């Protein structure tokens, strides 16, 4: 619902917060950045979620790093999507 959040999927096992803000503040500035994680064991699902104080950013981000290698995998970027 929130067209600055973004989703970024195939994430590799260890890939975390720190690397998707690194990687993804070249486009703009970042209010909220999370990789999922199970509840109970705190195991990565291997995606997460960037959302851009600028939604223009978001449209820059998606169409910057969509397809490109973090940590050894090609990672899926699209806008967030509703759940
Ligand atoms: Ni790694």
């Amino acid at each position: 619902s929130d067209e600055g959040k973004l989703f970024v999927g195939g994430l590799s096992f260890d890939t975390n917060e720190q690397s998707l803000e690194q990687v993804f503040s070249k486009y703009g500035q970042i209010s909220e950045v999370v990789v999922v994680k199970d509840r109970e064991t705190q195991r990565s699902r291997g995606f997460g979620f960037v959302t851009f104080e600028n939604i223009d950013d978001a449209k820059d981000a998606m169409m910057a790093m969509n397809g490109k290698s973090v940590d050894g995998r090609q990672i899926r970027v699209d806008q967030a999507g509703k759940s």
